[PDB]
């Protein structure tokens, strides 16, 4: 009837501004794995060589995606949504943040989709709008032919067997597998992400926390309660809980003045030395360690999940609105309160089981274990007795 608005393939570019940050754009992918539709159990973060050019791999054991949610995936503003994604933006705007072509492959237990966002695909043929080449799978194939051909020949994976075997690289029968190529390269000539430096971490080419620069200190902060592990290029992330690694624990409250519904706020001291106000938002980090009141007060930590807030286009800030001021003002009042009602080890120690995913307290000192599991505490011995009151 009425035509419809498109979209310039450059839009994929323009997108990609909205994160300041790179780690940012993998948080986004991160958090499209833990939100409780998927609800993956693992994710894996990589860097894979392929066709002589590095590639970021994001690999989750979700749910998985069926061809039509698969599009809607690769289409703007679809999302059925305490999930993270609200937008239905995160992966087309962080996947094009770290490079200008991405893959996703997804197997839901009976049909194999692959989905192709590539800008360096639509400015080889010149298309005037978006073209998201898209094919379902037996593994026998079935709209769909001349998405394949666009892939095979515009994509990294020439080969139909190589195209099939990334689905290989799923852990378990349901999943889904990002494959972002052709990253963000800085203007002195090197990556933006740094591979070589250190095997088992991903960095940035930079006082400054380290997780600004440490993907794996990145992720070791990014859930409040972390759920879902992660392994960054193939060593498990020691994922904590910020909240309980603090020493000479203390607690405070705010009250919004729109709502008549608490929220606790933790103050703490660190550990090891960096330290600042983690403002969360539906268990994902929004902003972290925001110096507040007498920090501009060495060593204290304030943890603050604001549900009241609704956090801005990237997730790396909020609306900036009276309740946001009104926040802070609280929160550096009471984080001065704390550090003069002051005038080491974490109080508690708390460990997440390797198969169970459960979150146990030992008696014991904090680093942490890579692989632990319910069967092998102190007395809650078995994986199938649930969470302390916490
Ligand atoms: N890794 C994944 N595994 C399974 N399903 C996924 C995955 N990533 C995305 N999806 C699905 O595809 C949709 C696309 O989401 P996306 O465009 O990234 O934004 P959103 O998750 O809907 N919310 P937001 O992140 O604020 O934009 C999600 O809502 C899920 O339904
Ligand atoms: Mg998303
Ligand atoms: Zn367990």
């Amino acid at each position: 009837g009425i035509r419809l608005s498109t979209m310039s393939p450059r839009y994929l570019q323009s997108n990609s501004s909205s994160h300041t940050r790179p780690f940012s754009a993998i948080a986004e992918l991160l958090d499209n794995a833990v939100d409780p539709d998927v609800s993956a159990r693992t994710v894996f973060i990589d860097v894979e060589e392929v066709k002589n050019k590095s590639c970021l791999t994001f690999t989750d054991d979700g749910c998985g995606m069926t061809p039509h949610k698969l599009h809607r995936m690769l289409s703007f503003g679809f999302t059925d949504k305490c999930p993270i994604g609200v937008f239905g933006n995160g992966f087309k705007s962080g996947s094009m943040r770290l490079g200008k072509d991405a893959l996703v492959f997804t197997k839901n237990g009976g049909t194999l989709t692959v989905g192709l966002l590539s800008q360096t695909y639509l400015e080889c043929v010149q298309a005037q709008a978006v073209i998201v080449p898209i094919v379902p799978f037996n593994k026998k194939m079935i709209d769909s032919l001349p998405s394949l051909e666009a892939i095979l020949n515009y994509s990294i994976f020439n080969r139909e067997n190589d195209l099939l075997a990334q689905f290989d690289a799923i852990p378990g029968k349901k999943g889904t597998r990002v494959l972002i190529w052709n990253i963000r390269r800085n203007k002195n000539g090197k990556s933006e992400l740094d591979f070589d430096t250190d095997q088992y971490d991903i960095l940035v080419s930079d006082e400054l926390p380290e997780t600004e620069y440490s993907l794996r200190a990145f992720c070791g902060i990014l859930y409040m309660k972390p759920r879902m592990k992660i392994f960054l290029r193939q060593k498990k992330v020691t994922t904590q809980m910020i909240a309980k690694s603090l020493a000479n624990v203390e607690y405070d409250t705010y009250k919004p003045t729109f709502t008549n519904k608490q929220v606790r706020i933790t103050f703490g001291f660190s550990c090891k030395n960096q330290f600042g106000i983690m403002m969360y938002h539906n268990n994902r980090l929004i902003k972290s360690f925001e110096k507040v009141g007498c920090q501009v007060g060495v060593g204290v930590i304030g943890v603050i999940e604001c549900n009241f807030l609704k956090p801005a286009y990237n997730k790396q800030d909020f609306e900036y609105t009276k309740e946001y001021r009104l926040t802070i003002n609280a929160l550096a009042q009471k984080l001065n309160a704390y550090w003069k009602e002051k005038t080491k080890v974490p109080d508690q120690t708390w460990v997440q089981c390797d198969e169970c995913l459960k979150w146990r307290k030992l008696p014991g000192k904090i680093m942490l274990p890579a692989r632990w599991f319910c069967y092998y505490n102190s007395h809650y011995r078995r994986c199938s007795v649930p969470e302390e009151q916490e």
